[PDB]
């Protein structure tokens, strides 16, 4: 069985490592169609040893594809992912447009993959934030473990906007709670995804001066104590998971190791309160991240719902 | 009444910042002394309009003084504290020597200066830790008005080369420190044990994380406070403006004297405060800390 799938914003980044994926998680795709505005037409990819052309949006028969992958900004978004899905098409959206919307699933398939199966109220499902995806991976086995009471959260990302490859703000005017609009969306991300109300989520969003790939620091207010040493060994066993020990040798210092892995590191408890849980998580590259979470989400719509 | 004042680590560059205090805040020095090893022996610095010249301490008579301020290291300042207090001389360390030692105190001015008392024990005070320092100047209203049941701080170093490491994210995974067997680092147990003292409350629990990476212009930490009871951040920003020293931001461009911003709450838990520290000189703050015990030094005990 293979599937008939567009990428939205073929020529951005995002959708170019899109196609990356696919390809390297060996995706059952028949035929591939990528789509741009007028300006980036008849561009060309390689894609599984054939060549895809990439053609204008306005154009484009959307009853050719199963399933669409869009990343090239949310007005777009907002614009097209109507159209395609009342062509029948399941649009899966690397934007904000979608996320919060009441309707809409937001999927992180290692831990809300169930909540895929409302694609039918609209036929679009929601991409997370690459900071909500990085930091979901890794506190869901702590979730599941001891309950999670309350998350307090820096995640790190260059001024410039530059570096989300690693390899070469408002104050929210309705809330009045001293937390920025992207901050605010944070919460809203992470609530959705563990369909957790109770969960108390305080994010601090800083720009560095320069930096290569994101970060985040995380603090953890479990409902039951748990041991820094129980965590690391699920996070050793969990999928999509690295988890750095830390080296007392050279030999044993990494590289980042994986495409698109969720990095996990300086995990501890707070000093005499088992309750608070410590750590650190990394994305390298930023992109495959985002783009492997998406694909993850469409290997799942497919294997389940087609 | 003027006093006789030692440097001791003259050269180096918290003592040089020490000098440029000294005269900045109008110490009543009588003579002032610069001590170095032998190497140094003959530079000079200019100090309240006067040239003074760096001589050998192997050679130095320490009776001569009544004040002296150290920064050339531990193992020194383990060697000489001892030799100048014998003389009679009141020694403010800045290393972390001696910081930890029972009959020693740990003075921050702006928070405990009653422990400046038990210089007559060893004639030795110890200055605490720059980040330290910071961090409690900022956090003492919060703890007078409400109290403190744990902090969690993360101290941040201030801008293949470091600096081209020091802007790889991957580098936030600390894989080649030295961590004690708890998890936290001698340098993050360090801030632990200094506060603990400082507030003088062993019920105080501090989670102290002290990276390298990622880096910000000045030097900044980020504070989350548990308080005893609940208070709104408009209360706690209201306080850090009656404080003198602190200058307060708003926006949420921020990290962008000693700076505090992005000041909030823990949505629905009051408990809750979150904070942003930034120092422009985080040395020159240690050399005027240090400076400052001194000056209560002179004033209430000479």
């Amino acid at each position: 069985q293979q599937f008939n799938v567009a990428i939205f914003g073929a020529t951005g980044a995002v959708g170019e490592t899109m196609l990356e994926v696919l390809q390297e998680r060996e995706f059952p795709v028949d035929e591939l169609f990528l789509l741009a505005s007028e300006r980036s037409e008849g561009k060309t990819y390689r894609f599984n040893g054939k060549t895809v052309r990439v053609q204008n949006v306005e154009e484009f028969d959307w009853s050719q594809v199963h399933i669409a992958l869009f990343s090239a900004g949310g007005e777009l978004s907002a614009k097209w992912a109507p159209i395609a899905a009342e062509a029948g098409v399941v649009v899966i959206d690397n934007t904000s447009h979608f996320r919060y919307d009441y309707d809409i699933p937001l999927v992180v398939p290692e831990v809300n993959p169930e909540a895929i199966a409302e694609f039918r109220n609209r036929n679009i499902i929601a991409n997370p934030n690459c900071s909500t995806i990085q930091m979901l991976v890794a506190l869901k086995p702590i979730y599941d473990a001891v309950g999670i009471e309350r998350i307090n959260v820096t995640t790190y990302q260059s001024v410039s906007g530059a570096g989300k490859a690693g390899i070469d703000p408002q104050i929210d005017q309705f809330m009045d709670n001293g937390y920025t609009k992207e901050e605010m969306k944070m919460v809203w991300e992470t609530q959705k995804i563990f369909n957790d109300p109770s969960i108390m989520v305080n994010p601090t969003c800083v720009r560095v001066p320069v930096f290569y790939g994101h970060a985040e620091a995380v603090h953890v207010e479990t409902r039951a104590p748990i041991d820094a040493e129980q965590v690391m060994d699920m996070l050793e066993q969990t999928d999509g998971i690295e988890l750095f020990r830390g080296a007392d040798f050279p030999t044993q210092v990494r590289d980042a190791g994986g495409k698109d892995h969720v990095l996990v590191g300086r995990v501890r408890n707070d000093i005499s309160h088992h309750s608070g849980i410590n750590l650190w998580v990394v994305a390298d590259n930023v992109r495959k991240g985002a783009a492997t979470n998406a694909v993850q989400i469409a290997e799942l719509l497919v294997r389940d719902y087609f």
